[PDB]
């Protein structure tokens, strides 16, 4: 909401202004990566023991 | 209302002095505009109720 200044002719009148305005939500993300080796698989599956 | 300082010869003899002036008031306006909408007109006259 703007506010006025009340001034004299021939300054033709102003009124009050309003604004109404939005946004729209932007997206991204994030990466990592864990990977691991064939063993490791066997040794926590408990296959090579 | 001026003052005197009484000087000498041969300097010429000064009198009291007085002044009166009158100024003249200046008129001016300010301006400020509210305008309304009209199905805003119907609500508050109870109309559309």
């Amino acid at each position: 909401h703007q506010p006025l200044i009340a001034r004299d002719g021939p300054h033709p009148v102003e009124q009050p202004v309003h604004n109404y305005m939005t946004k729209v939500i932007d997206r991204r993300a994030l990466n990592a990566a864990f990977s691991l080796a064939t063993e490791a698989i066997a040794l926590l599956t408990g296959e090579a023991l």
